[PDB]
């Protein structure tokens, strides 16, 4: 079946409604193909300093009679430093009225993010260690392999469509794919990774230049905007006239001149003779004060994030080791079939 569930445009990043419990306590969180662990902010928890975590609604295992727990402790921490400690759980979830019973979570009672975040990755990448890498917990089956084992959806699959940068809501299915919002044909693209859902990128043209790549990268909701290996990511900084400008011990960060020319566009090349074009508007992210990011940063990992997953439908498959692309239509427009 299809399940379409919305997208709230934070800016940063996507959001959707999940309701948790026996009373059905709703959680916005975040909806992340980087994470494969679902986790909620507890009514009693203290945020980090100078956080706000409650304000996208909280959890109270308490007043949910299915909610059992494993005793088993969690703990997380991802790429930007927020970090997420807390307990194993089990309890019903629902998402646009469907709902799957015993389907373990993470209760959190303190953490330096922002909201819960539904991570919906492969099993094999959940968070079941300590700091130490010593296990906490077996891997365990994730929401999306509870709808397909509860027959809610028929395989392991999800699309993506988040929109134009505009867009106040875009939109996930679980195992279903709107065939209206894309052009071309989707290409099936095979997932490099058995732990990670990556894309073979072979090359970037940029500024009508073109950029060997030949490695993996990660098709991350969950992440605002888009990363490179540092000597990559150098070479592109150039380019487009990119600084690279220390703000912290070990942080770097692209700034780029506020009134760069962004009427270009940048080019995605994948392996089937896919193609993803993305304008360089993407690139300029705007800081509160008179400053503005570059869209591209470096890391030890690459990631295609927000920025550039707006201008791409997605049909990712985790039966299949599959995720097919095709460049995006925006549209009001829509037609699903339930893969
Ligand atoms: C202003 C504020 C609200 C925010 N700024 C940002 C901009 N930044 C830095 C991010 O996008 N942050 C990304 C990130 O960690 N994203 C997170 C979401 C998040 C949300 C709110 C607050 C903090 C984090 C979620 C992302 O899918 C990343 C992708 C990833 C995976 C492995 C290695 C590196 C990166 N997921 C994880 O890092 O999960 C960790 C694990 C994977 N497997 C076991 S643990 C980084 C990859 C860059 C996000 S939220």
């Amino acid at each position: 079946d299809s399940i379409s569930l919305s997208l709230i445009n934070e800016g940063p990043s996507y959001a959707s409604k999940v309701s948790v419990g026996s009373n059905k306590q709703q959680q916005t969180v975040i909806i992340d193909t980087g994470s494969s662990d679902f986790w909620v902010v507890d009514s009693n928890a203290q945020c980090g300093k100078g956080v706000d975590c409650k304000s996208s609604g909280t959890f109270t295992p308490s007043s949910s009679s299915s909610y059992k727990n494993l005793g088993a402790a969690f703990t997380i921490r991802y790429g930007d430093g927020s970090t997420s400690q807390g307990t194993w759980g089990k309890d019903t979830v629902t998402i646009n009225g469907v709902s799957i019973t015993g389907q373990q979570i993470a209760d959190v009672t303190q953490t330096s993010v922002d909201q819960g975040i539904l991570g919906i990755g492969y099993t094999s990448n959940e968070a079941v260690y300590d700091t130490s890498g010593r296990q906490t917990t077996p891997n365990y089956d994730n929401v999306p392999v509870t709808l397909k084992k509860q027959g809610k959806i028929r395989t392991n699959a999800y699309s993506l469509y988040l929109n134009s940068p505009s867009a106040e809501t875009g939109t996930i299915i679980f195992g279903g794919v709107d065939n209206a919002k894309y052009s071309g044909k989707l290409v099936a693209e095979q997932v490099t990774s058995s732990q990670a859902l990556t894309i073979s990128l072979a090359s970037v043209n940029l500024k009508g230049s073109s950029f060997s790549f030949g490695d993996g990268a990660l098709l991350d909701s969950g992440t605002t905007l888009t990363y490179f290996p540092s000597d990559f990511a150098a070479q592109l900084a150039d380019k487009a006239g990119a600084r690279l400008v220390q703000v912290a011990r070990d942080q770097y960060l692209y700034f780029i001149d506020c009134n760069t020319d962004t009427s270009g566009t940048t080019v995605f090349n994948f392996g089937n003779g896919a193609k993803i074009t993305v304008p360089n508007t993407e690139y300029v992210y705007q800081n509160g004060d008179g400053t503005c990011l570059w869209g591209i940063q470096p890391s030890d990992d690459t990631i295609l994030g927000d920025n550039f997953l707006r201008h791409a439908y997605l049909l990712y498959n985790l039966d299949a080791n599959t995720i097919s692309i095709a460049q995006v239509k925006y549209t009001t427009d829509s037609s699903i079939s339930a893969v």
